[PDB]
C-alpha cells in the first residue's frame, strides 16, 4: 500500500517523504500564468480607484453598489468552470488573487471567503452534473450568495453534536429540515445556504435505525428559511454575518448534497478544501501592514536619529518579514498541492490555518508598538486591520482544536505502524523483511549515530547548514511522539497538555521545511533577491530548532513540568470550584 | 557610602538585597486600613448601581452627571492633603481604590489617572507651600483637571528634543511659552495644564547661554491656551484626549515647578511615582477577566463535557490567574515600598510598568481565545477592555523604551564598581580589605562553587526549591552582564539588541522573587489561600527560571546568535532601503 505522500504524516513516523515538499512546486501553464497577469492589474487598481476600507468599516456593510462591481469581474465565481459561468482559475491563480485582496480589506474578502472558499464549495466537491447546472450558474455570478451553516448555539465546534436536524417525509420525495444555526456568514444575503444537520436512517447491519450527519443545499426560494439581524462584532464589520432559522423548511431529496450521513466528511473536506485561502489573504494583509510600518519607521525620528537605525526597530521588522515570508510560502505551497491533485494533506492544511492566523496577528501587534501613538489611532488603518484579524484564530475551527486535531489524525499512522509490532511478533518466520533496520532505529537512536536522515541533494547546499538543523528537529520530534504515544496508548487523547504541544513542534516543523525548499529553488533558479530569502530562511530556521529543542527536552522529562501540569489541573480546578479567583489582595480589604 | 536598597540595582551587581523586599512588606496603621475598609464598599457599588462601561464607550466620553458623582466622593483629590481638600490617602489605599475601578472600567479609571497620578502630581512632589495653597485646593475638587503635557510631534519619547520652548520676559516676572503639545489627557477639560518645555539660562561656568528644559504649572485662566477636537482612539474612548496648543502664553514665573533646568529630573520623578497605579488598575482588570472567563468555561458544554475539564483550558487558566497574582502582589509592594519612604526604586518601578500592561495584553487575549465565538462579540464586553488594554504598552513611555532604561539605569552601578578595579589596581598596598573575595567571585564562579548566595531563612522553607531557582537565575544573570558589559564598555548603548533581552531577564527575575516573598508572608500568616499561593509561585518560579536560562545561555555564546543579530541588521537594512518587503510571491507575479 502506497505511503502517504503527507510530509507531515511521513515526519510522525519519522520518515522523510520530501515528494510532497521537493523542489519547491510550480504548476502554472504558461497560459495560466499569462492570464493571470492580465488579472492582477485592473483587480488591484480597482482596489485603489473604487473601495475604501475605513467607509466600509464604518457603514458595517459592504458599499453595496461597490460590491455590485465585483459581480461584473466575476468575483462571486473565480473556481467555478467558466462555460458554466466562472474563471475556471486553478487554486493558485486564485491564491494569488486572495492575495491582492487580502493586502486591502479583510471585510470583502472574507464575504467572498464565505460565499466561495467554502460556501458553494461542496457544489464543486461532490455536487452531480444536475445539482451543478441546477444552481451554479446563478450563484458563480453573485445573484445569489452561499454559507457554510455548521454552527449553531449547543455546539458548533463539535460537528457530532448539532441538534438541528431533519425527517424524511414518508413518500420520502423530500427532507424537511429544522433548527437554529448561529454566526452564518451573509446570513442576511445568502440564497445557497448550504446546512449540515442530523437525520436518522434504517440502518444496513439490522435494519435498525441510527442518527447521522448529512450535509444539503438549500435555497431561500424554498421558503421558510428566515434569519435575525446582523450581530455586533469587532471587525470585519462590512461583512454580514447572522443567525439563520428553519421554519420546517422542505427541501427536494434530490437536494441531498453527497450522500446522507457522508455530511462530516463533506464538512472536513470542506473546511480542508478552504483553509489555504486564508494563508493566502493574510499574507497579503502582512505585506500590506510591513509596508506601512516600514515606511513610518522610515521617516520617524527620534534620538537625533531615524529609529530604524536603533537595534530593537531592526528586529521587529525583521521577524515580521520573516513571518510573511513563510506564511506566504506556505500558502502557495498548499494550493499547488491541490492544482497538481495530491490527495491527502490534512495535516498541512491544518498547520497552515493555525501558523497564518496567529502569525498574522503577532505581525499586527508589533506594528501597532513601532507605530506608537500614530499607530494607536483610527486615522492610519493599521488599528482596523488589527481588529480584523484577531476573529482568524477563532472561526474555520478555534487553533487550540485544530492543534488538537493535527497531533490526533497524525499520530493515527504511528499506532497502526506499533500495530505492525503486535503483527510481526507473531509472524517472525513466515513472512520476510518483517522486520530489516526496525529495531535499527534503537541501533541509530541509543548509540547516537546519524539516524540516517539527510537533505543531501535536496536542498541547495547554502541552506544545507539551516537544513542540518531540520533534520535535528525531526529526529527529536519524531522520538517524543514514539514514547509518549507508546506509554498513553490510545489514552493519549486524555494527554491533551501533551498533544497541544506535539501541535506546536508540528507546526515550527513544517514552517521549517517549507521555507527550506522554497529558498532552494530562489537559490538555484538565481532570482536577485535570492541571497535575501537565504538570509531570512536561515534566521527563521535558526530560531524554529531552538523552540523545538525546549519544548521537545522540557516535554519529555522534566519531573517540574509533571508537577506543572499537575499544578494546572490543581489551580484550574480551584479557579472551577470558587468559578473565581481564588485568593484575596495582600490586604484583606 | 549606603548601599542602594534596590533589589534591582543589588541584582545588577549579583548582590542579595532583599531588605526592601522581605518580608513582604506591611504598611497600614489599624485607622489607615479600617478607613480603606470604609471607602471599598460604597465605590465598588458605585460602580454597579452607577457606572456603565458601554455607554461610556459608545459616548466617547465620560457619562457627565456620572463623572460628576466622583467629585462628591473626592475622586478627584484621592492623594492630596486632607485639609487642604484631599482624602489624605497613603499610597496603598489609593492602590486598593485604583483595583477596584481597574476592576470596572479603564476609561473613566484612567481619566482619573490622568488628573491624578501624574497630572498635578507636580505640585505635590515639588510644589511649594505657596504653589499647593494656591492650585490644589481647586483641583482636588475635580473641578479643575489638570494634564502631563510632555509629548509633542517632533518628538515625544525622547524629552531633550521638546522644542517647544519659552522665553523669560526682560522684566524676569513671567515666562512666556510656546508649542503644541500631542497626545494630552484631558485636553478638552484640563485647567491645570502642567507643561514640558525648554528655556534658556545664563550659565553658572562662564555666564554663556545654554538651553535647559523646565517644567510649569499653566491655568487656562491665563488665557492663549487652546486645544484641538479629540481624536478617535481604539478604545478608553471615554477618556478626552487632544492636542493643545500655546499662543505665547504667559506664565508669572513663580509658577516654575522645581527649577528652572530641573524639568527633566521632574518629568522622570513624575512618571515613575505614577506607574505603580497602572499595575495596580490592571491588576484589578485581569481580575474581573478572569471572572468572566471561569464563569464562561463553566457552563460551555463540548465534546459531552463542561469545557474546563479539558486540559488547555485548565492551562489557560492557570497562566491567567498566575499572572494576574504576580502583578496585584507587584503593584502593592510598589505602593507599600513608597509609603514606607525609601527613595530609590526607579527599576522596579519600570519593570512594574512594563510587566503589567504586557501581562494584561496577554491575559485578555487568551480569554477571547477561551471565550471563542462568544467571546468575540460586542455583548460580553471583553472585546472592549481587550482594545483598552493594548494602549498600555505604549503611553507613559513604550516598554520598549523602558526596557532600555531598565538595563542602562541598572548597570550604572556595576560599571563605577569596575571603576573601582582601576581605582583599586593604583591603591593595592595603603587601602586595606581593597579586594577581599572580590576575585573570589571566580574563585566560586570558575570552580563551580555555590555563589555564597541562600534564601535561608529569608523564604518559607517549602518556597525554598522554587526559591533556589531565583539564586541560580541570580547567578546566571548577573553573569553576563558582567562580561557583556565589560566587552562593549560604555559602548554597550549601541549593544540594543543585547540591552533589551537583559532587559527581560531582570523582568522575569526580579517578577519572580516578589511572589516568592508574597507565597512566604502568605504561609507564614497561614491564610487559607497559603497552599494555593504556593501552587501558583511554585509554577511562575519553574517557568521564569526556564526562560531565563534560555535567554542568558543563547546570548552569551551561540555563533548562531550573533549571525541572529547579522541577519536582522542585514535584512532591516533591506527593507529600510526596499522600503518594503523584499521579495517577489513565488510566482513572480
Ligand atoms: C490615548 C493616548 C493618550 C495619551 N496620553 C498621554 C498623556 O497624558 N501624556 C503624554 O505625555 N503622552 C500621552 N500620550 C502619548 C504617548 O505616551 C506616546 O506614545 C509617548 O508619550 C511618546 O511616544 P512617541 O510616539 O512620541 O514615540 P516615537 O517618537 O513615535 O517613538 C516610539 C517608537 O520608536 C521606537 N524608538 C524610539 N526611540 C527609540 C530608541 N531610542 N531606541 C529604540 N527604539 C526607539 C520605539 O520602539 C517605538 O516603537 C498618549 C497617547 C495615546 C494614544
Ligand atoms: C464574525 C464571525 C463569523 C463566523 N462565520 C462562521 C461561518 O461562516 N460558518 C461557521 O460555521 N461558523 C462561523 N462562525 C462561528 C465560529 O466559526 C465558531 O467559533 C466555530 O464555528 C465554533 O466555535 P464555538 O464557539 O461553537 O466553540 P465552543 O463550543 O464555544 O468552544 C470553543 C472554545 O471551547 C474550547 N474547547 C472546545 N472544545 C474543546 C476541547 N475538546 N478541548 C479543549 N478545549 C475545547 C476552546 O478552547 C475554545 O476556547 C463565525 C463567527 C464569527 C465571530
Amino acid at each position: 500500500r502506497a505511503e502517504s505522500k503527507s510530509f507531515a504524516v511521513g515526519m510522525f513516523k519519522g520518515q522523510l517523504t520530501i515528494d510532497q515538499v521537493f523542489p519547491y512546486p510550480s504548476v502554472l501553464s504558461e497560459e495560466q500564468a499569462q492570464f493571470l497577469k492580465e488579472l492582477v492589474g485592473p483587480v488591484a487598481r480597482f482596489f485603489e480607484e473604487v473601495n475604501d476600507p475605513a467607509k466600509n468599516d464604518a457603514l458595517e456593510k459592504v458599499e453595496d453598489d461597490t460590491l455590485q462591481g465585483l459581480k461584473e469581474l466575476g468575483a462571486f465565481g473565480l473556481q467555478v468552470p467558466s462555460e458554466l459561468g466562472g474563471l475556471g482559475l486553478s487554486n493558485t491563480q486564485y491564491a494569488r488573487l486572495a492575495e491582492i485582496v487580502g493586502m486591502h480589506d479583510l471585510g470583502v474578502s472574507v464575504t467572498l471567503g464565505a460565499h466561495q472558499s467554502i460556501g458553494f464549495k461542496g457544489i464543486l466537491l461532490y455536487g452531480t452534473k444536475a445539482q451543478r447546472e441546477k444552481y451554479l450558474p446563478r450563484v458563480a455570478s453573485g445573484q445569489a450568495l452561499a454559507a457554510f451553516c455548521l454552527t449553531e448555539p449547543s455546539s458548533g465546534s463539535d460537528v457530532a453534536s448539532i441538534r438541528s436536524s431533519a425527517i424524511p417525509s414518508p413518500c420520502g420525495k423530500y427532507y424537511t429540515l429544522n433548527g437554529s444555526k448561529i454566526w452564518i456568514s451573509n446570513g442576511g444575503l445568502a440564497d445557497i445556504f448550504t446546512v449540515f444537520a442530523k437525520t436518522p436512517i434504517k440502518d444496513a447491519a439490522t435494519g435498525a435505525v441510527k442518527e447521522k450527519i448529512t450535509a444539503f443545499v438549500v435555497e431561500r426560494s424554498f421558503g421558510g428559511v428566515t434569519h435575525g439581524l446582523p450581530e455586533k462584532k469587532m471587525g470585519i464589520k462590512a461583512s454580514n454575518t447572522s443567525e439563520v432559522y428553519f421554519d420546517g423548511v422542505k427541501v427536494p431529496s434530490e437536494n441531498v448534497l453527497g450522500e446522507v450521513g457522508d455530511g462530516f466528511k463533506v464538512a472536513v473536506n470542506i473546511l480542508n478544501n478552504g483553509r489555504f485561502g486564508m494563508a493566502a489573504t493574510l499574507a497579503g494583509t502582512m505585506k500590506s501592514l510591513i509596508a506601512k510600518a516600514v515606511d513610518h519607521a522610515t521617516n520617524r525620528t527620534q534620538f537625533g536619529d531615524k529609529i530604524h537605525n536603533f537595534g530593537v526597530i531592526q528586529e521587529k521588522l525583521a521577524r515580521m518579514a520573516i513571518l510573511q515570508y513563510v506564511t506566504e510560502s506556505m500558502a502557495y505551497m498548499l494550493s499547488a498541492n491541490m492544482d497538481q491533485g495530491f490527495k491527502d494533506f490534512q495535516i498541512e492544511a491544518a498547520i497552515s490555518k493555525i501558523f497564518c492566523s496567529e502569525a498574522a496577528w503577532k505581525v499586527a501587534d508589533e506594528c501597532i508598538q513601532i507605530m506608537g501613538g500614530m499607530g494607536f489611532m483610527k486615522e492610519p488603518g493599521v488599528e482596523r486591520v488589527l481588529r480584523d484579524i484577531r476573529i482568524f484564530r477563532i472561526f474555520e475551527g478555534a487553533n487550540d482544536i485544530l492543534r488538537l486535531f493535527v497531533a490526533l489524525q497524525g499520530c493515527m499512522d504511528k499506532g497502526k505502524e506499533l500495530t505492525g509490532l503486535g503483527n510481526a511478533l507473531k509472524n517472525p518466520f513466515g513472512n520476510v523483511g518483517l522486520l530489516m533496520g526496525e529495531a535499527g532505529k534503537q541501533l541509530r537512536r541509543r548509540t547516537g549515530i546519524g539516524s540516517g536522515l539527510s537533505l543531501s541533494g535536496i536542498v541547495h547546499p547554502e541552506l544545507s547548514r539551516s537544513g542540518e538543523l531540520a533534520v535535528q528537529a525531526l529526529d527529536q520530534f519524531a522520538t517524543v511522539v514514539e514514547a509518549k504515544l507508546v506509554k498513553h496508548k490510545k489514552g493519549i487523547v486524555n494527554e491533551q497538555f501533551l498533544l497541544q504541544r506535539l501541535a506546536d513542534g508540528a507546526i515550527d516543523l513544517y514552517a521549517m521545511v517549507v521555507v527550506l525548499s522554497r529558498a532552494s529553488r530562489s537559490l538555484s533558479e538565481g532570482y536577485p533577491t535570492a541571497q535575501h530569502e537565504k538570509m531570512l530562511c536561515d534566521s527563521w530556521c535558526i530560531e524554529a530548532a531552538t523552540r523545538i529543542r525546549e519544548n521537545m527536552a522540557s516535554l519529555q522529562s522534566s519531573p517540574q513540568h509533571q508537577e506543572l501540569f499537575r499544578n494546572f489541573r490543581s489551580i484550574s480546578k480551584a479557579m472551577v470550584e470558587n468559578g473565581g479567583l481564588v485568593t484575596g489582595n495582600p490586604l484583606g480589604i
